[PDB]
């Protein structure tokens, strides 16, 4: 079946999606930082990135955000102008720089009433940030049922506390890979073909990286997949507890088959290994720690023993549990 967890899933669904309230403010927001940056630099566009510009965002989000310029001039000088402008505009932050790149995170608004904790990092031309983003935005509108999963395995992830990059698990960016490298290339039929690696797919080079995709949307036919949302989630928590090898395998968009050891790619942390799609030599499970990893794999095991109880009621509710 699946039918009482598909409709328990769509259930806890709207009530974890962001709603069109804060969406609307978090879009107001992004119309005054914009205009911060008029009044320093006519020609530095502002672009959002992440969950909100991919439509994957749940409550309470954080934005992210990128100022494109011109390269040549340097990015430093007019971060540094744009905080000050931030600051007196009533913004709370700090500015950073980790060696080469600056960041504005803005953890707090006093005046345009945007909230007591609005957070909001602020990158410079990180192009491939955008890109990523492009392609997380393009599988949302190939298949309805991508951004309901997604979200459910975040909002599983952050309660399972296995979504701590800095206490040794793994991002919501590299949730939504493994989403998506199973979505790609462990069900069958698929229920997305991968983008990358189409015949269509044109090349553009990105600070030495390839982000061409196959874009053109409309012409992809639709997934020859016809399971619910929680068939898939099943085989997403099955897959990953008891099919995918962390130690030999590498979650890849690189290879036709999916399929790419450790070794190929020299990946001996590696102890979980997720290939960026596009910034390849980055690997997203840098973080994943040796018992970070026993705990993600533990609560892909506890995720398939609970779908597949045969105790009935099944208690759906614990999967979505503190700690
Ligand atoms: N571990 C990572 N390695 C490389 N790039 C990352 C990583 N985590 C995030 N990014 C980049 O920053 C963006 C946002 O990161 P983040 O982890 O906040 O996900 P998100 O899409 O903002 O969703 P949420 O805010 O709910 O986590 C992504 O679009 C991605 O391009
Ligand atoms: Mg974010």
């Amino acid at each position: 079946s699946h039918k009482e967890f598909t409709k328990f899933c769509y259930e806890v669904y709207n009530e974890i999606k962001i709603s069109d309230k804060e969406f609307k403010e978090k879009r107001a927001a992004l119309d005054t930082l914009r205009l911060c940056l008029k009044r320093i630099s006519p020609d530095a566009e502002l672009v959002a990135f992440g969950s909100l510009e991919s439509g994957l965002a749940l409550k309470n989000s954080d934005m992210d955000l990128c100022v494109l310029m011109d390269s040549r001039v340097q990015s430093d000088t007019i971060a540094l102008q744009f905080y000050e402008e931030l600051i007196a505009e009533g913004f709370e932050g700090k500015f950073l720089q980790r060696a080469r790149i600056p960041i504005i995170k803005l953890t707090s608004d006093t005046k345009n009433g945007f909230g007591a904790s609005f957070q909001c990092d602020i990158g410079f031309n990180n192009r491939l940030a955008i890109h990523n983003t492009l392609l997380l935005s393009s599988y949302t509108k190939l298949d309805a049922r991508l951004k309901p999963m997604v979200l459910l395995v975040k909002h599983w992830a952050k309660r399972k506390q296995i979504n701590s990059p800095y206490f040794g698990t793994l991002s919501s960016y590299g949730y939504v890979l493994m989403v998506l490298y199973y979505l790609i290339h462990v069900i069958k039929p698929p229920v997305f073909p991968n983008l990358l690696l189409s015949p269509l797919k044109q090349e553009k080079i990105v600070d030495g990286f390839d982000v061409g995709f196959d874009d053109k949307l409309e012409d992809i036919p639709p997934s020859q997949n016809y399971s619910s949302l929680g068939s898939l989630l099943h085989g997403f928590f099955r897959f990953y507890a008891y099919k995918f090898e962390p130690r030999e395998k590498v979650v890849t968009f690189r290879r036709p088959d999916g399929y790419l050891t450790k070794q190929e790619k020299g990946w001996t942390r590696y102890i979980l290994a997720i290939e960026d799609p596009f910034e390849i030599s980055n690997n997203v499970g840098r973080t994943v720690s040796s018992s970070g990893l026993y705990r993600i794999r533990g609560e892909f095991m506890a995720a398939s023993r609970l779908l597949n109880s045969r105790s009935y009621p099944i208690p759906y509710d614990s999967l979505f549990e503190e700690a």
